């Protein structure tokens, strides 16, 4: 069937539904994280993708979930259909 890892996180209000216990001393917000494809697991500041199952955590001020979700997942479809490959591409070619 579906590639997607998690289809109950498809829609971007389901993904923010799980932010309801996210620490608030967190720098990055809910709707920042949700936008880019992740959900919060329930664990510290843990998230994973709804589509490739990458998950990231210690988050700090001035990050960006676009862009680490392009440093690290490069090759999942729901970063590539939102912010393309050339987006991708240079995110990459600064490692
Ligand atoms: C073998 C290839 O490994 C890469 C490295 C990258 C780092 N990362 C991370 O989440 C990194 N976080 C960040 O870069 C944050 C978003 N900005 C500072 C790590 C930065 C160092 C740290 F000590 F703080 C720990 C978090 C992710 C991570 O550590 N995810 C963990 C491990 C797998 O399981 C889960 C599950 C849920 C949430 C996070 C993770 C994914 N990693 C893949
Ligand atoms: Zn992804």
């Amino acid at each position: 069937g579906s590639s997607i890892s998690n289809l109950s996180m498809q829609t971007h209000a389901a993904r923010m539904r799980t932010f309801m216990y996210w620490p608030s001393s967190v720098p990055v917000q809910p709707e920042q994280l949700a936008s880019a494809g992740f959900y919060y697991v329930g664990r510290n500041d843990d998230v994973k993708c709804f589509c490739c199952d990458g998950g990231l955590r210690c988050w700090e001020s001035g990050d960006d979930p676009w862009v680490e979700h392009a440093k690290w997942f490069p090759r999942c479809e729901f970063l590539i259909r939102m912010k393309g490959q050339e987006f991708v591409d240079e995110i990459q070619g600064r490692y």
